[PDB]
């Protein structure tokens, strides 16, 4: 029961809502969760929303399951970082003799992997910068620029995005994070969808 | 004197500046003032700048008059709000049995109606969140993102938008809010445009 | 050695990277440095990215040499400010009797000239508001909105863009702002690029 997580377009007669996993599986250094989707802005596939991702830099991108990704959301990897221990001017890019000043792999600044948890909701037109971690159950307001990590089940927003409030009490969150329902076989998930939708799944699996 | 507020494109040989009332009056749950205009960013009509507005949720949008709306400005209504008591994932959206969990009106959160006063200037590419109230005579800096209420004759800007300073002394502000020149028949306003443009209408009228 | 700074497109066959100077020199009230380049977003020339710049307001825009400007960057000039001693509504624009209310120049508020220093890196989609000064060697994070001045060799980001941290210890900057390698005859720079790239320039030249 439920859509086919392997269908590029789960909804019939609908080419706006897509399933990420199928689109990104062909890619290197990219891990995506089963039912995470992206609601297309102008009909573009999500792979077009991932910028500056070169295998050589070996920075990875991980997205969990059951994530809701709004249109225009942009993931920036480490491909565009300019060497910064000195001048940030890329002389090497203009040939004519300057090619010999090509940076050294270990000379380029890498902030790390970008990791997005499970059950995350990212508003539309959100820009996520390199080396950012977003915990499970988190909500990122639209038009946000995420520069630093985001604690699980936190509600964040702004440019630079800050944590505004905690979705639930410390306790519950602790429970949910321990339970990890998105990690259950779908047959089960499928029978508690309503409890998952009202957070009671805690009072029964405890 | 002045153009006819009922004319969609008030200026001759200029299909870019448009009076909004005529355009939006043709919409459910929308109230627009008389001389409020919208400066097109690429030709599009303002009705296309209002997103996620579904009559079924019954959230209304109202805009005073003599509002200067910059290009690319965006208004987000309650149509994109995800259920949050538990998981934010839209199961119901994917059908195939999950339709079952379609959320109940009283379950989706509505922040209220969005209200934009009179004589308000909103910079270009400003994004306005749902359920927000903006005061009369306020100035909203370009590229801002309004998430909370803004008081009258306030200057605000940022993401999130914060109040930065007051435009005039409380005295003056207290007066304009009292006179509401924007509520006079235009034959009258017409012979005080200068006293309105220099804030002196406070010494004559009062 | 190095590319011809008078070339719009210094990289054969590439219409994406373009030198700003040979492009904007034809304009008035615009000063640009020799090797400052622009990384086109959709192939558009940098001149399309400078808005509301009218020679009658006489506000000037300055950019030094060796600046790296990412795609989408937007420079907003003063031709967009509204009178604000009273109503912000542009009565004059609609004519038909109201033109009489055209504002005199000393009534229009002007923040001033926009000056971007040398060896400055501005990330993608940054919007630079009117009358700002960005010091030498600064770095502005992508998706920033510059409302105020930015000291030299400072890393800034946000909306409003706020200084985050000093790129280097004062000692270095003080010497860096002194050496002014960007002003050296090209051939002298041609022999110290490596030194400039790792900041070892301070040691020798000083």
């Amino acid at each position: 029961m439920g859509p086919n997580p392997m269908k590029m377009y789960p909804i019939e007669g609908n080419k706006s809502v897509q399933f990420i996993k199928p689109i990104l599986e062909k890619l290197e250094n990219v891990e995506v969760g089963e039912y995470s989707y992206y609601d297309s802005k102008n009909g573009e596939t999500f792979d077009k929303q991932i910028l500056y991702h070169y295998p050589i830099l070996n920075d990875k991108l991980k997205i969990g399951k059951f994530c809701s990704i709004g249109p225009g959301v942009t993931i920036i990897m480490n491909g565009a970082n300019h060497r910064m221990d000195g001048s940030t001017y890329p002389f090497n890019l203009f040939g004519n003799g300057w090619e010999k000043h090509m940076p050294k792999l270990d000379q380029l600044p890498i902030k790390g992997d970008t990791i997005i948890g499970n059950d995350v909701w990212i508003g539309k037109d959100v820009v996520i910068m390199p080396g950012v971690k977003i915990g499970d159950g988190a909500i990122v307001a639209a038009n946000s620029v995420v520069v630093k990590d985001i604690a699980p089940y936190m509600l964040a927003g702004g440019n630079p995005a800050n944590e505004i409030k905690q979705r639930f009490d410390q306790d519950t969150i602790n429970q949910l994070l321990d339970i990890k329902w998105w990690n259950w076989p779908i047959d089960i998930i499928n029978e508690n969808i309503d409890k998952i939708l009202d957070n009671s799944i805690i009072r029964e699996v405890i």
